[PDB]
């Protein structure tokens, strides 16, 4: 059934394609959604996510909407069937559907860290990494976990993560050291490894526009630029300047800067406007710990985004529950932050929440089916409240017998099925 | 109070600290320099000198005493001297070996990011040391009482070295075309560009100082914080070089996680330091989730900056964070906080950060380890009985803030009254 070649690519019979034209995504009510089971715990958590999503859509839409799941292959199932880890057909499949849910992939051989994931983002130009962090009532190390409700928009193509670097003892490094010294009078130690940190106007703008669009569509009232612009003036400082610039250029009537509030509006953010402000990166880390209620949408370059999203997830006791999505222009692939968890693969022990919440982000936010997100979040909060959870959560709760992955899936489905919509979908 | 070099002279009652063959030797009447600096500066340092002297008077009985030597930097330097940072002041530090300073204002147009950069560079203070501990304050972290860490941060290299060029600069254009022709590397025309250098020499130095501190303090874990999975040849090399020097110079004192698993049944032998490593974003997660698993953290410049800041926030200790910049036989301690201009002169400021800087200097670098036990004891006591300044009082319903001077007095009493048989 799943395709190995371009010629074999055909979406399943009664699904219709999500389309993207004129800056606008068009989602039919019977949308094709690609899925990739991936590796390790991926197949298990992907299976759980499909079942929970199907139940959610039946529940809130009662037949007026249905997802048409389209299986594509990457990782070990692709090696088995197709003889390669990432068939071109899989890439073209995602491009055709525009939307995909995927499990984690193992890193091949001696290739880059998560090289398959990188190959996917690169082929599809998925420049924005989006990570929501919310609290579900779980045991958490943060006293203020219930005030953490954030999304990190992380530029995912540039920064030190771009891979531009050379070994200390390499002839490349020696050539750079000499170039730097003769041309610019810059001295770098002979025994120094060397990395390059590029940050561009183009990539910053694209990311900030997408962040601002999320804020407008979600009714967020603050977008915070996280940067180390005091020390790194021409990369991170520039990121900050360019991010402000595009906000004022393209969303002028929707935004006000902190600067403008504190000299034009008397400390009060006017009604109907998004506050766009900025925080020095190390201070930003302190601030989500100390005053998390002050932050909603966070916009960051690659590394900063990586750090702040991870810190936020830990605060809410959400490390293994964190969802994410990599988004381009009118195309998105959602997946959990966690890896393949090899020691849990196939044991029906893993928490499928991350994968479920990844589907919920894809369908609820990117595709616009908000009520699916509402009911899914409701179901997860209910399970947590009722102590009907997998071991990673249950071990922190006295007297509680942990659920198997499959049991927790059926528990979420029961809660979804039994939900009083008048209460769940209000406001 | 000096303005120039050929007028440097330690106060007559005291003796100089000396460094000789990797060994600090400290007399019982030492000279320690102190710079009052700017804003709340003069206040917190004044409070600090008075607390530490009470601490030394009590803990040793009067067999020991500090001889404080006033040097100037910032507003008091530009006033008396004509300049923001006398060559004298710097040379006085090099002579005395040990210094305590308040925070400083950097005017724009100086060439340096901060006046502190200038002091570190002149004196080769390559290691930034930040202890993070909990004193019973209101704190956002449920596990704050199990945060007891020291961050050894490499303070000379990394993206913080200032090597970068504007996107539209001729320099950036030249680098872009060099990288393209020579290595087939493409960077966008509209990209700003920074260089991240990490060297074997700087890493080794830092790691050695960290391991020495661990041994001196009976720490049982030293954790290398790196992003070596993505930045193989900078942060990964930092990690490899740190391990390499631990095993080369501290073999008989250290053990790795693999060694503990394979040779010792998964249990660290009591007299050995566990040397391990964590991916940097995971490390952030781990100090939040399992702070008890971490003590000494060894990081390159940026990583150290981020993790120390996160840890201070967890303990509700942002304004209480102490720090020290250390070279080979030289140290200058100072608060992490700035000048705080609006509290300057107003007797409102929490002097704890400066006291802790002193006690880090005198008790951890000068080695009078009983001075730190009683200072830290004193601060915990003050917080526990809710005798604190408004920064802390404002998170304690119904508590009335003490003034700076009042808090200083309170701390003195707790030191003079302490039971040494329970504290030491
Ligand atoms: O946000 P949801 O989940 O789409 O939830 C939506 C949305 O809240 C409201 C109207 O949709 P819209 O986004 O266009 O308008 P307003 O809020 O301005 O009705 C819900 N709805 C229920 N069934 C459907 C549906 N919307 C489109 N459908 C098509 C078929 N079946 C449906």
């Amino acid at each position: 059934s799943p395709p190995c070649t371009t010629e074999e690519l055909s979406p399943p019979p009664g699904g219709s394609l999500v389309e993207y034209s004129g800056g606008s995504l068009r989602v039919p009510d019977n949308p094709v959604v690609a899925f990739i089971r991936g590796d390790g715990v991926g197949p298990e958590v992907v299976e759980s996510a499909l079942k929970v999503v199907d139940a959610a859509v039946k529940k809130v839409y009662g037949g007026s909407r249905r997802i048409v799941w389209w299986e594509l292959l990457a990782g070990h199932l692709a090696r088995e069937k197709c003889g390669e880890l990432l068939p071109k057909a899989t890439l073209e499949g995602i491009r055709l559907a525009r939307v995909a849910l995927k499990g984690p992939l193992e890193t091949p051989v001696g290739t880059g860290y998560r090289s398959l994931n990188v190959a996917i983002r690169q082929a599809l130009d998925l420049y924005a990494n989006i990570r929501p962090v919310r609290y579900y009532g779980q045991p958490a190390p943060h006293k203020y976990a219930d005030r953490v409700d954030m999304v990190i928009f992380r530029e995912n193509t540039e920064d030190v993560y771009a891979g531009i670097e050379w070994p200390h003892d390499s002839p490349e490094a020696a050539r750079i050291r000499r170039f730097l010294a003769e041309e610019f009078g810059i001295s770098i130690r002979e025994d120094a490894g060397i990395g390059v940190k590029p940050i561009s106007r183009f990539a910053t703008r694209r990311l900030m526009e997408r962040a601002l669009e999320w804020a407008l569509r979600n009714g967020n009232t603050v977008v915070t630029i996280m940067h180390k612009g005091n020390i790194m003036k021409y990369t991170e400082g520039a990121f900050m300047r360019w991010a402000y610039e595009v906000a004022l250029e393209k969303f002028r009537e929707h935004v006000v800067t902190e600067q403008e509030v504190q000299e034009k509006y008397g400390g009060v953010r006017p009604e109907g406007k998004i506050l766009v402000n900025d925080r020095i990166a190390d201070n930003m880390l302190q601030q989500i710990i100390t005053r998390p209620w002050d932050y909603q949408v966070i916009v960051a370059p690659n590394l900063n985004g990586d750090y702040i999203s991870d810190a936020a997830s830990a605060l809410v006791g959400g490390i293994g529950m964190a969802a994410g999505m990599n988004m381009g222009d009118g195309i998105a692939v959602a997946e959990p932050v966690h890896g393949t968890a090899p020691k849990y693969a196939g044991k029906d022990l893993i928490n499928p929440s991350a994968e479920i919440l990844s589907a919920s982000l894809l369908i609820g936010e990117f595709m616009g089916w908000r009520e699916v997100k509402s009911i899914v979040e409701y179901a997860i909060r209910k399970a947590v409240q009722s102590k009907k959870v997998t071991q990673d959560l249950a071990r922190h709760m006295p007297g509680v017998q942990p659920l198997r992955t499959s049991e927790y899936t059926e528990t979420l489905i029961a809660y979804i099925d039994e939900a009083d919509l008048n209460e769940v979908l209000a406001g």
